[PDB]
């Protein structure tokens, strides 16, 4: 059950009835595939062709490995976030591999079966896949060779999986994400979930949403040793789950006065996505880093800031005693429009046409100078400006919360009007200090 | 007809000549494939297998399309954009294609044909194409079953299409951009665009353009029912076609006194393409969201500000009355350059080399400190410290218009070095301030 | 040998011991495609269906290039780098290969052999390669034409790479990066490299870094024109390799006093890589622009800023006189981490939880409120409210360089508390102008 308040004071809206999934923490996947070391007529010919399209595949992969796998990590809110290192578990796992008789341990245990938990030598119990065997095909089907077109085509199907691998692989500097099919086929996903040391609210989470579970993992490419091709696969743990979470979008405040120039705003920074977490609540600044299917809402924690859940006073009273509202500052009174799950906030100032149509009627609603918002009900397009948008066609309630516009208790003559990084109070710190001085 | 003016007072170049095509709108397509509903040798051991990859890609899908479809969404100058949700209007198609009998329409609307427009139940009148009976190739041809080669061959080219179809919404979540040509052939694209109820200048600019088309549309997975698999393709529509387009090119003016420290910079922040639309002109401040073909510019309304025309204003006279024009200031003289579409801006601060170069003679010319000029007439390169640019090598003349830079006229005890979201108002406001406790 | 070293005044890491490759320059190579100008039974049916697919290429190739190829160019520090324009040299190449009679000069070349140089109408020395010879196969063994199956899986096999390279330029408007293995396999890229004019110290890195390289290069589609389908590949030219390169983290330094917003914070914004190069040093500022492989870095100079070297001082003495080191301010005290090469930079405030843990053993270390820094040996994960961090397990040996936390040597009441593009020098100026009025 969806539900949206705006909030008429300070220009922003709340979405709430979502449930969370938020990525905290990975599991490492070793994945193989076993390879094989090994006159002429037309389909010889062709089989000749498909088998040094596998020479290659594997000198190309062997060259690759010849370097430490690693991606590329740092040094509205966003720049406020940490930097992590994505891969970094993955990596270690993947540098374990290397040790001596790791790979083979890996290559025992997957001798008979297909399926199987592994504790490398530091201890890390992992769980190993085979998902082709090309030593057993070529070693029983082709090391016979005359012969004919049925084993030309089963070869090529047999083999292209190892070659899209390494196509991924060579585009991709050995990390790819999402994990395609060819790393890991959907029904191959499902029973490494199935398989895996979770619980079943998680693995019917995952095995619910396989496509999320996709974008949220990693393959690494990992060793080429002793016939034997690993790649490790890093799968998000979702270590909170069914937590509520809410969105809040913002868009700017300003006075609507005739005169050009004359108009002061402010807008509240603190927009993007809000969840519930172990006491606290997860603030995730770029709500672009979070996807969102049906009422639940996938996150990383990675892009997270942990705050305190006081912090949702922010939308009630802006002006709270316990939490420090942030908002920046301008003159720079531009329209626009922020489409919400439910509705439309407009911010519409100056001379800019803002209306709200309905397919069928055309327009329904002409905004006037301010900031204002329309519910999704009815209302099929906004436009502001030049700019049509298209609202979120979702079932749900929305409840607009009158108030004065906050803007309208600030003196422009001493307002301070190129504030970014500030807050409620930091404006008035510097509000009082310019009226010291007058 | 390309043509460049750079402007020494503001350390700014305009790029005139260009037409619009500005992606005001959406249209809706349902592209269909009609599915089946269903001892061994080599030849029907491979056609086993490959009709199990059918199964498993009908159930990937199935399983897919349990969710609702969706991105990821919001909540110089790009931070004053609004908020719109891209795919918004496509899965509002799509949710109607979920309403009982809706499938049943397009299934019947597509039985003696493969084209058809359909008025769905809530008024919509969208195109439908079916692209792919693999219902009738594997009833008529499958059914029957020992067989042939030619029939392993021609089923794997046949259901090809639907394990691509099947991977890119595996690995993007049910929707994809651009839209493939597994989504939608060249040649179907461009039957839809003659079929579309577009005007005769659309479907000449979307034919000559499909790259771009494609670019700018997405594809949304959408229902599996009653052996229809159905996806939306959401393709622009360009209702702004022709209008004079500019771009704006800006790079930081700074005093050049020898003392490390004492210099002041100014820099236009209004850089972006400029496109005439509707009487006003729509602002599209991250450039880089426009695709440039010739002398043609594609962009998205989404990204633009409505702006009044006054704000060109900005490139004869910053100091204009009647425009507020955008600036910030700092004290950072780091040197860069531009390049231009007909020329390269070289900020050169410092102790920094910079040069302009030709392919078979070198050095031509050394920059001096400040900001300048040069046309890619006999110019190939531009350097500035370690950085090496090549210039665009596109016919077209440039004109240096020569004036004081404005950074001249600025006292620097009272000049406010580190504003942002600010403008030539904003500036002597402030250091009219200083200016009266001194 | 990797080493790190923590500055507690600062919090603040520098990671030394990498080796640079930095991308200084282009080369532009034309690969071509030679062409062919050309009662059914089930195998010569197979290759009509085939043979129509690679018309349909050709002419949707053909489509494609009635328009110039181009990209979408611009107008912690990253906003003080310049604007390059990418692919301005493989344009500028690709635009001679349009010119009468330059066509016929590679096609001439390449009659004998599949590696020529040739000197281009404007003296450019291109080297040129035909890697697919489609005109002899069609020629010579389909205008014969009932045939056999070996001739149908031959051709599928021949065609493939042409209709791939159709697909990755219809979604790419012309212009691809990476450089995939249909537009350049790995053999023929090495080959490539092997035979290029460049030193033996460039083809061992590039040829031991072939997925880097694939990464820093672009794919141009440019003409087909007399049987000969030609793209440009642009190689990143390597002009500076094996000098020092280091990694600069930084994390907020804040007051860690009892009354909440009562604590004052700044930042070093001068974050990201730094390589030295031609007397100067190369920063590049958003150091996801750069790509680690084991202790070699490589980079793109069109991403870096040229300065002073002097800009090592301010890891040593912030206060240093020679360079004014760039900090911003705030009052934010948000907990976060950095991971770092060899460690965690961990900034705790308020009422967080912090946290450095092993696998086996657990929390070995809680932090306090401050910045403060972790090695990563003995440490697997690092713990910021609720953000877990794997740390990164590479070998290599950190310093903890002690000293006061400079953020102590300022007064709150005159502090400024949004200051963005600053440094040590502007931010003094501005504590003397609020001291002066009180
Ligand atoms: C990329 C980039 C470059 C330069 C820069 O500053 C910023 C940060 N920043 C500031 N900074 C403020 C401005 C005035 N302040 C002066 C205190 N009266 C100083 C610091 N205002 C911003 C606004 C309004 C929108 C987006 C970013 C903003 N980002
Ligand atoms: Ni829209
Ligand atoms: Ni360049
Ligand atoms: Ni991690």
């Amino acid at each position: 059950n969806i539900t949206e308040e705006f909030y008429q004071s300070t220009c922003s809206a709340v979405s709430k009835g979502y449930l969370s999934a938020l990525r905290t923490g990975w599991y490492t996947s070793v994945i193989t595939i076993e390879l094989s070391n090994i006159g002429t007529d037309a389909k010889v010919k062709l089989i000749k062709q498909e088998l040094d399209k596998y020479k290659n595949a594997v000198t190309e992969l062997q060259l690759l490995m010849q370097s430490t796998p690693a991606t590329n990590n740092r040094a509205f809110l966003g720049f406020l976030l940490g930097v992590g290192s994505a891969i970094a578990s993955g990596v270690a796992v993947c540098k374990v591999l290397h040790l001596e008789g790791e790979v083979n341990k890996i290559k025992s245990a997957l001798l008979s079966t297909n399926k199987a938990v592994v504790s490398l030598s530091n201890g890390v119990s992992v769980l190993t896949f085979k998902v082709l065997d090309l030593k057993n095909y070529i070693d029983k089907q082709l090391l016979p060779i005359i012969s004919n077109i049925e084993t030309v085509i089963e070869f090529q199907q047999k083999n292209n999986r190892l070659l899209e691998i390494t196509r991924e692989f060579s585009v991709n500097a050995g990390v790819t994400t999402p994990v395609s099919t060819y790393m890991l086929t959907n029904s191959e996903l499902l029973s490494l979930i199935n398989d895996m040391p979770i619980t079943n609210d998680q693995k019917k989470l995952m095995s619910n949403n396989v496509q999320i579970v996709r974008q949220q993992s990693y393959s690494i490419m990992c060793i080429i040793k002793e016939e034997v091709l690993a790649y490790v696969v890093q799968l998000p743990l979702y270590g909170v789950i069914d937590t509520p979470c809410w969105k809040l979008h913002t868009s700017p405040l300003c006075t609507t006065n005739t005169k050009e120039g004359s108009n002061i705003c402010l807008t509240r920074t603190d927009r993007g996505w809000y969840c519930d977490n172990a006491g606290s609540v997860s603030f995730f600044p770029q709500a672009e880093t979070c996807k969102v299917q049906s009422n639940r809402v996938f996150c990383d924690t990675m892009n997270s800031l942990t705050l305190p859940s006081e912090v949702n006073l922010c939308n009630v009273d802006i002006f709270n005693p316990k939490y420090d509202c942030k908002i920046m500052t301008s003159k720079a009174d531009v329209s626009s429009s922020v489409i919400t799950s439910l509705g439309a906030i407009v911010s519409c100032y100056g001379k800019t046409k803002c209306t709200a149509s309905n397919k069928n009627r055309g327009i329904i609603k002409t905004f006037s100078n301010g900031c204002d918002y329309v519910s999704n009900k009815g209302v099929d397009t906004v436009s502001v400006g030049n700019t049509l948008y298209y609202v979120n066609k979702q079932e749900g309630k929305s409840l607009y919360v009158k108030g004065e516009p906050i803007i309208n208790f600030y003196d422009p003559l001493v307002f301070p009007s190129d504030e970014f990084d500030a807050s409620i109070s930091q404006v008035n710190e510097k509000i009082n200090q310019s009226l010291a001085f007058i």
